[PDB]
């Protein structure tokens, strides 16, 4: 609980895990967003 990093990322493999680490957007997210990125829901797990 108490995890500000509620945002999730998805790569080629499928590492559907929270951003965390440094809390930023390196490239994986940007790539997935450009290729698909339907909505914010694609990364944010709603809640």
């Amino acid at each position: 609980a108490q995890r500000p990093a509620k945002y999730s990322y998805v790569d080629e493999n499928g590492e559907t895990k929270t951003w965390t680490g440094q809390g930023r957007t390196p490239a994986v997210i940007k790539k997935a967003m450009d290729e698909q990125g339907k909505s914010l829901d694609d990364f944010l797990i709603k809640q």
